[PDB]
């Protein structure tokens, strides 16, 4: 297929990566995941709007207006003839011979996209998943969406080996995000999740969903919650780009509730369909 | 120069990653440096022992033996031409296509490793340093060398920014290590430095300076110290493979005793000078 290869759609043949790449060899740079439905990308300005706040965060100055971006992802979408699937893109600060510091001399960020042709996960969305705790390991800046992801390889292979599609990862028990998700849980109508500081990212589809909420009239609270009250919960779903609202119907052999999705966690799916183009 | 690209020496130019390279989308591969002095490597069995250990902690698999590995680094070096400098090495889980989870089917690791001719840091060494105290805020799996480096990159900056050459990193008040260095304090001819756990990263240079201390009958301390403490001592240095043990003289503004190396670090150094090729 074709790939983007800093302002370039190119063939998969024709890009290669340099050793000295800093995201190589330090993880020194940050990306994002849009899906696309039946040719057309949801919430792409969003996902472009974090793509640059992860990138000033670590003081990285992407070449390309965001408007530029965007009309670059159009082109890759269409030439590949994406129908329904994903875009990934990431940005590395630039090869520069081996040195922690910033490149002394301005150097060019390095960015890749390509597609994935990946239907929606529609057995997943109905019957829900089971997941796992695991013990958060990360770095303390989590609110930015980086390449250094091994706390989060490592989890989510625990999980897998168990027989789980999540690991819901926590700080001396108190539960920060997913793997690769942000979690919510229901009690008594409530809509509970962690609040968006250092320890977690902040998802695009986890505000979505906050929004949905407040249009069904469901009260949200952004107050952490513990491992042992995420077992005493009606209903607990987990949220990214590529799962939307995935239900979790139990956790370390424990059922939630009676490990069938619950009411208001079918609320907010239709009320997100209505969102999807 | 020549590369080695996995059990290959081939030239620079013919090395090609992949941008699914687990290494480039989520810094999931771990790595280590040698010093090379007049065409020898310095504690070279060390640091590949230190390789396929930190492999293991992340389950990476490396397909050769250490024999192997250690023949491969000796052609890399002669190939070169290399007399004082360094050699750099890491390996990736491999490509597969991107997911958190180890790849289900089975993909070989990706090994790279080049050399750079660099002397040694002979001001630094004979003048001392200046430093600046950082917080740490890395994941809390210190004791890996993974390709996870943005916390450091971070703090090196910073301590760049500011006229230093080093970081001091801090995490709940006691100093932890450098960016890429570990610390040392002397007290009433006493040595301190943090115990190797998961917070820092057991140093090999760390250990060759313990060994020094033995030889000339220096007590040794592995105890924590905080940074008012770190500021009252009497002497302090940091050492790694390439810096060796550089005094610090000042760290944010006021001097270490009377801002000049101090005895006892001067008879680590001529114990160090000892050691080397
Ligand atoms: C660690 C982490 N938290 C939360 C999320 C959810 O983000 P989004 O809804 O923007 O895809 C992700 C993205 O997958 C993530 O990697
Ligand atoms: C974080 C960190 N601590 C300590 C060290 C010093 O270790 P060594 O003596 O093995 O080079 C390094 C070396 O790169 C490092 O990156």
């Amino acid at each position: 297929g074709y790939t983007l290869w800093n302002d370039q759609i190119v063939k998969d043949e024709e890009v290669k990566i340099d050793k000295e790449d800093r995201g190589y060899q330090f993880g020194d740079g940050v990306y994002e995941v849009v899906k696309v439905y039946n040719g057309e990308m949801f919430t792409v300005n969003e996902h472009i709007d974090r793509l640059y706040a992860s990138a000033e965060k670590i003081r990285i100055t992407i070449p390309y207006t965001k408007d530029k971006f965007h009309q670059l992802l159009h082109e890759l979408v269409e030439k590949n003839e994406l129908n329904t699937g994903h875009i990934y893109f990431q940005v590395t600060r630039g090869t520069s011979p081996r040195a922690h510091q910033f490149p002394e001399n301005t150097v060019k960020p390095v960015i890749i996209g390509y597609t994935k042709e990946n239907p929606r996960p529609l057995e997943n969305l109905e019957k829900g998943v089971k997941a796992t705790f695991v013990e958060d390991i990360r770095w303390l800046r989590c609110d930015i969406k980086s390449l250094n992801l091994l706390g989060a390889v490592l989890a989510k292979q625990e999980a897998h080996e168990k027989g789980c599609y999540e690991a819901i990862l926590h700080r001396n028990n108190t539960v920060t995000e997913g793997s690769s998700s942000n979690v919510f849980g229901i009690k008594d109508g409530i809509l509970y999740t962690h609040p968006a500081n250092n320890m977690i990212l902040k998802g695009i589809t986890r505000d979505v969903v906050i929004a949905c909420a407040n249009e069904i009239n469901m009260p949200v609270k952004e107050i952490p919650f513990t491992t042992h009250e995420a077992l005493k919960m009606d209903e607990l779903f987990v949220t990214s780009t590529t799962s939307e609202i995935t239900p979790v119907i139990e956790i370390d052999g424990k059922l939630i509730r009676d490990g069938k999705v619950g009411e208001w966690t079918r609320k907010l799916q239709k009320q997100f369909e209505t969102k999807i183009p």
